[PDB]
Order: structure tokens, then C-alpha cells, then sequence
DNA sequence: CAGTGCTCGCAGGTCGTACCTTTTT
DNA sequence: GGTACGACCTGCGAGCACTGCTTTT
């Protein structure tokens, strides 16, 4: 043990990793060693001040940094597994899974997925006066999710500034959110946002529970605090409130989540909320060559009313930062394609390189261009593996197995394994659930009996589901799924129309393969199948080698690569058609995004643009990004083969 | 040298049974020993004249007479096994199964039922000028079957006397028969009447075949010759023509089949057709008590223009013949029910008794009144066991398995084990067979390929694939287990199992079909029997196989009864409108006289007691109607004794 | 370009109609 | 009375037309 702070950390990084008690703010620029300090402190609390691992909580946004830090502390300090380290939402689960029965969340409270929460909205919209038969359900969800991100009730939504939200009348939307709650609450179901707001509701209402939890978080670490919303803050303040051992780390230049409700004021107001906090500032960049740093510092400079802090380079100015405008986007794909294999020959490993884009659609062209040259590719945050119809419906059987209520799942799974269950019979069964205010699954069992709703076809279904329930009380997750896949008939469907479907059944076996890992894994000892549906539904962009890493500019936050390709630096993408109509605040949100990208590169940064670009079936002229003007003369533009132009 | 004639037969019976070569007619009244002569000649040909059994043929109308003459043979004479004994239609089968190719019947031609005849008709009658729904199919079937009973061709039908037939224009009906032939023919298929006409057609065109068959029929016997139709006669004359050893037996008073197309002239004109024949006449009734005979003799007496022949009773006048008019038809069922039990305790066994009725609907009432009292009931000629959907649909798989072109069977099967097979796709499949002149089966295999009958393209390939599996299982497999295969693999058991509460008694019948298919191949005459051989045997069955699928009262029609006898016989529904029937009355005297022969046959079945009944009211299919005594009881009045529900005169 | 919705045409089940009653291979 | 056949809904599937690319636990 005995990790001298001064050995692996510079003097102020050391003094901050030495902070023991009280509120602390660690505020510094990109690649200044913020996270690394956060990892060394965790080791320094245990080894020096003798804090027990079980007293420590460290929370970030994406689960990629969460695992990073777990192991990261380990080869210094054992007990990475004794530490509580995850996202706010993962914590939200664990807390509400242990304490849910206090607030009216019973056994079988579900995790209603994003796509899942649409069928709910569609089913409320008919009842509501605010209309467009044209208003997209996902617009209503935008309102709701963001509202719980601000920690507002439907009543607080009646009183919001704007008389119209998105496309809607203030009171209409509020009412949707008011009938959304009643429906989902009556299904014993909670959504993403609830995992935060409901926890905040748990600590305010039952103070004795908070007290017991704060024993597990005595010493509280938060990375990426610049991206925390009002809810997350409120949860944080409540967890700190007893011992006030809260130490948050962040950068304001890096706050890219505003669209989802990120509050830049949370990191910038930290000492107004905690006057007694200590403030540590890091001025040095350890990550990048001075060549890509000067480029970053000159870009972010253009942002106005930002805290101006020193970021001084510690590395010699490296290989010049380059940009290439290729006539086509396909030639942009081939430029990156080509220049990956070149850099490879020179000795760069595939994994040390990564491709960053504004929006996901940009990845399709990139892939095939890699595929062509046969460059191993690893895409992060594409169309999910758990998004695919194959896997999704199986879990809908899995959810409905544990939760007789879910009618959002019943919709997807009643149809595909064709039981010939009627369309008009689905409406009367919804009129059965409408008249009885009832758990829908039992009405189908009672279809032959009672009010008699094609009669028996329902009794045979409740029997197939009871068979899943009895197989849900006892049987193993890996083989319980198989039971479902088989006995539902989904596997007989897929076999019967199987030529394209055979690759679909291949996915379905892989679900058993991933469920083997989950079960035979170390943290899952005696893990329930309900615990698996939990862990699947919260996954960020390991469950979701030596390959080029494709992904979005947003996802990248917190990582670093020796070589980084930023593609689609163009007016309309970087700063986006949305962010252009926003006005200065919009452009300045983007400028931070482009900043985060630039600060990812360690040795080389290669950025590209296209003269023409296609989006869904029309080719359009493309203009260089306004941001390249901001950095002009800090980079050398390049021809498809690599020389200045 | 064994079977001494003068011991078991009276002298003229003996002289007749002694006839060896040349045409011979034995013509006598009821219960005279005509059939009883027929063995003793057959036995006398073998033991005395040294005729070889394989040279002998004996023919009748009903398998019941095929049983009679087989038992009569075996239980009375050694070496009875090779004797060729069956009906005309059964003969037609065996002859056409052996020689068919000479006349253009391919290997494995299919034998259609009478029900079967209607998918063919319903297919053709849309194209012909005489329009349907006014004219239902079963009328057109009536013409064709009767046309071929006369041995006539569509052209001959254009030349019939009547300008209208049943409800139809002469040439319209003729045209339907002309397009029914071309259809049936193109399926490699033939109906019953063909089993005669085609055989007659086979002997006329190819002489060398007739010659080879006439070796097996050198000596020919025909019982019940009075009921033979024009075709049957023509088939007989041809089989006789070479050696002319034909001996026919019969009674004119007994000719009840005119509606069938029976020729009363055939037995009457025998010596005009065979001027060298011998004519033996039996004047004695061995069967019945003098009391049941006098009643018969005095009834038939009323018929006019019939040959007058003395039937003199040999048995003392027995228990008086009784008649009872019960208020209801139910009380008539109850009177029969009641009096059966009575006759039982006094020592009569159930089987010695039988109940005869005119039309089959009369049996339902009777049954339950037997069931009530719990009297064992053996019903002959009711709704067939092989008529039932369960059975019939399985054999439609069997037929179609052997014969790809059977679109009459395909209809009754393709949809039953629901395959998603198109209603509207059946019309496209029929427009495929209409456009291609093809058998239907290969259009289903060619579904995914070719013209692609879609919205279910795969559905048809999976069908023809289920049928090839039935073809290969038809290739080499046991009849018993081959049907099981069909029952399972078609999914017909699956349907009845799934909705199985009522369908369990149905899947029980399907067990019985495997049971009789098991009982059949175990049978002695079936050695190395093909399943094609079974379907042949099944579709020709008269009113053993039908009755099986003991010691019981026998229920059956007056018609079927022809040729049998019982010590006790009930005759029910002797009433104006049943005996002689509402049709027979409208026919006028010829009709009246037919029915009088029909009633005559009933009376002459009874050995010891005949008991006849009537109802004052009779329900048929809803409304209860006033019922009247039959005008025939008038004919026999003072001859019998009326009775009350308990047995004494009113 | 693609994923989703939404409407046409076709399978099968259930429910109300007409005719039945001659008789058999 | 019984059956056998012809007209009425529900049910599912495969070519339209359509419509959306921000960014995420
Ligand atoms: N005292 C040090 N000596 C050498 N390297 C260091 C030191 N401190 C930090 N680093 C390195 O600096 C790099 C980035 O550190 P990091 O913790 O990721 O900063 P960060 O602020 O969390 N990055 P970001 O979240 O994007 O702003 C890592 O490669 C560290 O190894
Ligand atoms: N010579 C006889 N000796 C003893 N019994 C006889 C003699 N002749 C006839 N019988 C019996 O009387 C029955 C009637 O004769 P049978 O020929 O069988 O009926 P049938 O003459 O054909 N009447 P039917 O069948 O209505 O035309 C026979 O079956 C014998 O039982
Ligand atoms: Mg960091
Ligand atoms: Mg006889």
C-alpha cells in the first residue's frame, strides 16, 4: 500500500488527493488529471486516513468511467469491489431496489425503457384535449423526461415560464404528464427519470432511510459534475447533508449535456452552496501535444462569459494537427480508411485510434470504408443489440413474466408468436382493462369465464404465461430465457421463416451467451433474473478486439486516444442546424463539444470535412464549420494524400 | 357321389338341382325353396357331374345374398372356397381390375361413391344451359345412374321418348351426362353403374377377354333374377353366350326394384331369349305357417296381369296374423318394444325376430323404444359407418394418395386439417386445372415455382409434400398402419383432439376404422391384399363390414329384407302414404302394384309370427300429421285379427 | 434509405335456410 | 327435426405511402 501522493501526482494534484474531510471542488481544464486525482484520493482515503471502502461512494455519468476507476484504484489499492462506484441512475436503482417498498414501489416495479414509454403516451393521448393527431408521442416524452430532469411535478409544469412547450399548450402537456404518472404508477412501473426523482422523494419523506444510506456514502466523489442536472444535484445535496464529505470534480468548458437539462451553474455555484468548501485548481495538460492543445485553447477562448483558467501544456508540441476537405463524404470515408492503414504501418495499434462524429448516421459510411480496407471496427452507441426486435421481445416476455401489469410488453409479445390473438379482441381486452381498472393478464384468464370476451385463445395464453411464471420463480436466467424463446414459439417462428431469420436466431443464442457471462460473473453471485433486466436496461454506450473505436462526440467525454479522427466538422453538423437557430448560447454549447473532441487526442488529431453530403436520399452542398475559422493558422489543411494546400 | 338330392329336396326341386347343361329357369313363389335349390345344384355339379369349383359362378344383388350362398355352400359342401360368389357389381370389379387396360382404364383407377358423384356434377352443371338451385345435383345423378342401368349412352339419352326427364330438357340432361363422362374419364375414375356397363363394353370390343373369363364362368347361377336391370341382363347374356350353361332363379311377385331400373320382363321372357331352356316350377312354401301364407296369397291375388302360380302351404296354420293401430307412432314403437319383451320370456331369442319398415327415418323412433326397455338393437342400412365424416375423410386421403387426379376427394380433405388452403386459392387452383387440364396435385408442388399461386405460396408446397409422404407410405406399408400414418400426419387426429370433447367419440370411430382395416387383412380371402383392394371392398358394401362397424333384434328396410326369413316379424308403418307411398299413389296402378309386391315380400319373411302395426298420427320432420291405414289391409280383411296395445281384438 | 404506419385481400369459424323422406350398388 | 350449405366478421400478411438525423442514464 502506502501510495505517496507526491510520487505519482504534482503538488496541487497531491494536496487535492490529500483532502480528507469537508466540501471540496476540483475545477480544472481538459486532460488536467482530474479523474486521476479522484482515483488517487480514493486510494489515499483508505491507505492513509484508513477510511473503509464500504464508506466510499464515487459516481459518474457513463459506466465506462465507472469501471475505469474501479480497477484503476485496485492495482494501487485492493477492494475495488468493496467500493460503491456507478452512475447516478445505477445508484438510483440499487437504493430503490433496497428501499422501494417504502414509497409505494412494490415487487415487480419495472424499468420502462425509452422506446417502451411511447406505448404509454400513445395510450393516454386519446383521452387528452391538447391535440395534434399529428403531435408525436416522442415530443410529449421530451417534455416529461426533461421535466423530471428539472425535478418538476405536473403541478410545477402548470406554472413553467413558457405558455407553450415544444409544440404544445402548457396545461395540455402538464395534463399528459399527469395522466402518464397515474397510468404507469398503477402498473407499478418507473421510468429513467424516476430512478433519480423517486430517490430524492425517498430521502425527503423517510429521513431514517437517508440516514442509513449515508453510512454507505460518508465520503462522496462526483466526476463530470458539470453535466449534472437539477435532480442529480438535489440527490447529491441530500447525500452530503449529514457529514458533508462531498468532493466534486468538473470543467465548465466541458459541459455538453444542456439539451437534457445539464446545469452549468451547479459546478460554478458549488461554493455558494458550500461556503466552507476547499478549491483546488489544476493548470497543466498532461494528455496532449502542445500542438492540439493550443488549438483547443484558441477555440474555447472564443466562448464568452466562461471562467478563464490557465491550461498550460506539459508535452512538447507534437505532430501538427491536420484537416482535409474531401469532395464527397465517401471520399471522407476513404480518407479515414486510407489514413488508418498508413498510421498502422508506421506502428500505431488499431485500438489507440478512434473516430468521433456529431451524429450516429455518420457511422454507416465510415464502417464500410473500414470494411473495404478490412480494418477491424468497434462501434459504440449504434443501433443497440438490446434494441433489436429479437432480443427486445424476449425480454418483454421476461418482464411480463415478473410483472403481470406490463401491457406495453404484452403488445409486442402477443403478436409475433402468432396466437391469432385478435386486433379487435385486443381492443376489448383494453376495454376490459378500461372498465375494470385491472391487471390486464388476469382478464385474459377470465375471458372464457366471467364476462366472456375466439374465446379460449386467451386462456391458452395465460397458461403459457403461468408456465413462464413458474419457470420464473426457480429456473436459471440463461435457461429460463431459452424456455421463453422455445415455449413462446418465437423460436418456431424464426425457424419457419428462417433464411434471413437465421441471423436473428443467432442473436437470440448470443443473448444466452451474454447471460452466461452475467451469471458466471463475479458481482452477480446469486443474481436474480430481475437483476439482469435491471442491468440490461441501464447500460451506457461492456454488455452493450484491438479495433478502431467509432463513436459520437458526446460519448467520448472522459476518454483519450493517441490518434483521433473527428469527421463531419461542418456547418449544419458541428454547430448544428438546431444550435444555429438557438443563437449564441447554442453555438457556445457546440463549441464545447468540438472542444471535448480536440482534447481527446494525445499525439495526432485528424479532422475532415466534405464538400457534398447525403442525408436520407438527397445530396446537398456542405460548408466548412464556423469553428475552423476560430482556429485558422493553428492547423495545416491537407490533400487526400497528406500535404498542405 | 355325396350330396343325395332326393333326401334334402322334393322331386321337382331335385330334378331342378340335377340340371347340368343348357339354359334353365326356376320360377316359383315366395319361400318355395328356390335359393335352397341353388346350393344343392352347385354341390351337385361338384360331387356328381364333377364340375370344378373354379368353373362355377353364382351371382346376386346383395352381399346379404353373397353371405347366404357362401354359408349355404361351405356349411353344406366340401371344397367351397374357390367358388366365385358375389353380386354383379362385385364381379364387375374383379373383372375390370384384371382386364381394365384393354378398355382404357389405367393402373389404379378410382372407384367413386354415390356421394362422390356430386363434386363432379356440381363442377359441370354451371356450364350447361339447365340452371341450378332450381335443379339440384341429386336429380342429375338420378338420370345418369338410371341411364346406365338401361345401358345407354349420352346419345341414346338424346333419343329417349320423354322430351323432359325428371325436371329437365332431354338434351340438357344428355349434355350434362356427356360432360360428366369426359370429366370422370380424365380423372381415371369410374362409378358403380360403370362396373357393369364398362364390363359389358369390355366383352363387346375385346372378344379374347370374354373367352378367358368364360372359362371361369362355364356354369352360371343367378338368384333374384327378377330384379336384374337391362345392363345386368346384357352382362349375363354375354357370359352365357359361349357355353349357355345359365340357370336363373326368381319370382315375379317379388320384383321390387323397378325404380332401380329393374326389368320385370327379364325373368318373364327368359325362354323367348333361350328357346331351349328347361322350366322348373315350385308349388310349395316351406317357410311359413299357413296363416301367414293365406294372407300373402290373397294380397298378391289383387295384382293384375301377373303370372298366376299356386303356392300351397306345407306347414299347419300357425299363430294368427295380428295388426295393431296405435294412437301415436311412439305408442307404435312402444307396442313393438313391449311385445318383443313378451315374445322373449316365452322363449323366443332376440335374433329370430326382426322389425321391417318402409323408409329409414322410421328407425329412430323404434330404436329408443328398444333402448328404453334395453332390448339389443342391430340396425341394418342406416346412416353408414363409412358415411360418417371421420371415416370418409381419411379414405379421401387414401384415394388421393393412390389417385392424384381425384379432385372430389381433394375438396373434402385439403381444408379439413386446416392448412390455410385458400377458398379463393382453390378457385385459382381449379382455374389452373381448368387452364392446364392437369391433375391437381402437381399444381400444388409447382406453387412456389411457375405461376406462383401466392399469398400462401409455401402452403401448397407443404401440402403436395404431405401427400408425397402419403404416397411413399402408400408405396410399402400395412393398410392398418398406413391409415394411422394418414390420421396422424395429416393432422386429422390433432383437430379432433384439440376440439375433442365431442370429437373423442369421433376419434373412437377412427380407431374402429383401423380396427376393421386390421380385421380385414387378417381375414382369409385377403392374403396379400393391397389397400387399393380394401377401398374397393369398402365402397361396394351392401346393407359383414357395414353391420359390424350378436343375438339382437334386426332393424332394416322392407327392400333389404329380400331373400331372408325370421320366425317373428314386425312390419311397421303400414299406412297410406308409406306403404303404398305418396309417390306410388301418384304413379297410378303400376306404382300401386310395385308397392303391393314390396308389402308381399315383408309378409313372406315371417315363419311363425307376423305382427303388423299402424299409427293414427305420425310426426315426420316437425309437424304431426293424420295417418291412415294402408289400402292393402283392406285387401287382406277377414284374413287377419286386429289387436289392442295388449294383444286382444278391438 | 429504412423503419413504421396503414390499408387491401384472403382463411377459418360461427351463424342463420332450405329441403328433406321412397326404396340400393 | 336435422343437416348441409351459403352469407358475415375477425385475423393476419405483404405492397403502398410517409416521415425523421441531434446530442443520453
Ligand atoms: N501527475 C501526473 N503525472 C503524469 N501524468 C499525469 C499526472 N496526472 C495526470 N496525468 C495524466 O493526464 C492524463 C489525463 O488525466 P485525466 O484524469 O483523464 O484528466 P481529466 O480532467 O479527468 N480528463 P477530462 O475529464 O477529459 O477533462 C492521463 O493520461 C493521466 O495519466
Ligand atoms: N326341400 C326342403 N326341405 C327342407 N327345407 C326346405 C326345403 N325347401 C325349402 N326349405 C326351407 O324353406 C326355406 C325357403 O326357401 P328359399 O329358397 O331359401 O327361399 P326362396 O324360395 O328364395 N324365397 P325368396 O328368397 O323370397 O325368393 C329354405 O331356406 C329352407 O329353409
Ligand atoms: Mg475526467
Ligand atoms: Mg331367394
Amino acid at each position: 500500500a502506502g501510495p505517496d501522493l507526491l510520487q505519482a501526482l504534482n503538488p496541487t494534484q497531491a494536496q487535492a488527493a490529500d483532502h480528507f474531510t469537508g466540501p471540496a471542488l476540483v475545477i480544472a481544464g481538459a486532460g488536467s488529471g482530474k479523474t486521476r486525482t479522484l482515483i488517487y484520493r480514493i486510494a489515499h482515503l483508505i491507505g492513509h486516513y484508513g477510511v473503509h471502502p464500504g464508506e466510499i461512494l464515487a459516481v459518474t455519468f457513463t459506466n465506462k468511467a465507472a469501471a475505469e476507476m474501479r480497477e484503476r484504484a485496485g492495482h494501487l489499492v485492493p477492494g475495488a469491489g468493496d467500493l460503491w462506484m456507478s452512475t447516478f441512475h445505477s445508484a438510483g436503482v440499487r437504493i430503490l431496489r433496497t428501499y422501494g417498498e417504502h414509497i409505494g414501489l412494490r415487487r415487480g416495479f419495472v424499468i420502462y425503457d425509452d422506446d417502451d414509454q411511447l406505448d404509454i403516451i400513445k395510450e393516454v393521448m386519446g383521452s387528452i384535449p391538447g391535440i395534434g393527431a399529428e403531435t408525436q408521442p416522442r415530443v410529449i416524452r421530451g417534455i416529461i423526461d426533461r421535466a423530471k430532469s428539472n425535478l418538476w411535478t405536473p403541478d410545477d409544469l402548470d406554472r413553467s415560464r413558457e405558455p407553450f412547450i415544444s409544440g404544445l399548450p402548457r396545461d395540455a402537456a402538464a395534463e399528459a404528464y399527469r395522466r402518464y404518472e397515474v397510468r404507469k404508477k398503477g402498473q407499478n412501473a418507473i421510468d429513467f427519470g424516476d430512478l433519480i426523482t423517486e430517490t430524492v422523494r425517498l430521502f425527503k419523506e423517510v429521513p431514517g432511510v437517508l440516514d442509513k444510506v449515508q453510512n454507505k456514502a460518508k465520503f462522496i466523489h462526483v466526476d463530470e459534475y458539470q453535466d449534472t442536472n437539477r435532480a442529480q444535484y438535489e440527490l447529491t445535496r441530500l447525500l452530503a447533508s449529514r457529514d458533508r464529505n462531498l468532493l466534486v470534480v468538473g470543467d465548465p468548458d466541458q459541459s455538453i449535456y444542456k439539451f437534457r437539462g445539464a446545469d452549468i451553474q451547479n459546478i460554478l455555484d458549488f461554493q455558494k452552496d458550500y461556503p466552507d468548501a476547499k478549491v483546488y485548481m489544476l493548470e497543466h495538460n498532461y494528455r496532449s501535444s502542445a500542438r492540439v492543445l493550443e488549438a483547443a485553447n484558441k477555440l474555447i477562448e472564443n466562448n464568452t462569459e466562461r471562467l478563464d483558467k490557465t491550461l498550460k501544456p506539459v508535452k512538447e508540441a507534437g505532430q501538427p494537427v491536420t484537416f482535409h476537405r474531401a469532395t464527397d463524404h465517401r471520399a471522407e470515408g476513404d480518407y479515414v480508411a486510407d489514413w488508418l492503414t498508413r498510421l498502422h504501418g508506421e506502428g500505431r495499434a488499431w485500438s489507440e485510434m478512434a473516430i468521433l462524429y456529431r451524429t450516429n448516421a455518420q457511422s454507416r459510411v465510415i464502417e464500410e470504408s473500414l470494411r473495404r480496407v478490412q480494418i477491424p471496427a468497434r462501434i459504440v452507441g449504434g443501433v443497440g443489440f438490446y434494441d433489436r426486435r429479437e432480443i427486445r421481445d424476449i425480454l418483454a416476455y421476461a418482464r411480463l413474466a415478473l410483472n403481470p401489469a406490463d401491457d406495453v410488453a404484452l403488445r409486442r409479445i402477443i403478436g409475433r408468436p402468432r396466437r391469432g390473438i385478435g386486433d379487435t379482441a385486443l381492443q376489448k381486452l383494453m376495454e376490459w382493462a378500461r372498465t375494470h381498472h385491472t391487471s390486464v393478464l388476469t382478464a385474459c384468464a377470465n375471458a372464457a369465464e366471467q364476462n366472456i370476451l375466439g374465446a379460449h385463445k386467451a386462456t391458452e395464453f395465460a397458461g403459457l404465461m403461468e408456465a413462464m411464471s413458474e419457470a420464473a420463480d426457480n429456473y436459471e436466467p440463461a435457461a429460463f430465457l431459452r424456455f421463453v424463446m422455445e415455449t413462446s414459439g418465437y423460436l418456431d417462428l424464426l425457424r419457419q421463416e428462417g433464411q434471413e431469420g437465421q441471423v436473428r436466431l443467432e442473436n437470440l443464442e448470443e443473448l444466452v451467451s451474454a447471460a452466461e457471462e452475467w451469471s458466471q460473473d463475479e458481482a452477480n453471485v446469486g443474481g436474480s433474473i430481475a437483476d439482469f433486466l435491471d442491468d440490461a436496461a441501464l447500460l451506457s454506450s461492456d454488455m452493450r478486439e484491438d479495433a478502431v473505436t467509432l463513436m459520437t462526440l458526446h460519448n467520448a467525454k472522459g476518454l483519450e486516444f493517441p490518434v483521433v479522427f473527428i469527421v463531419g466538422v461542418e456547418q449544419g453538423l458541428l454547430p448544428s442546424k438546431g444550435a444555429i437557430a438557438e443563437g449564441p448560447s447554442g453555438i457556445e454549447e457546440e463549441r464545447r463539444l468540438f472542444y471535448v473532441g480536440i482534447t481527446r487526442a494525445m499525439e495526432r488529431l485528424l479532422m475532415t470535412a466534405a464538400q457534398n453530403r447525403m442525408q436520407f436520399g438527397k445530396t446537398n452542398a456542405a460548408e466548412d464549420s464556423a469553428f475552423l475559422e476560430d482556429i485558422e493558422g493553428l492547423f495545416d489543411t491537407v490533400d487526400p494524400y497528406g500535404q498542405p494546400i
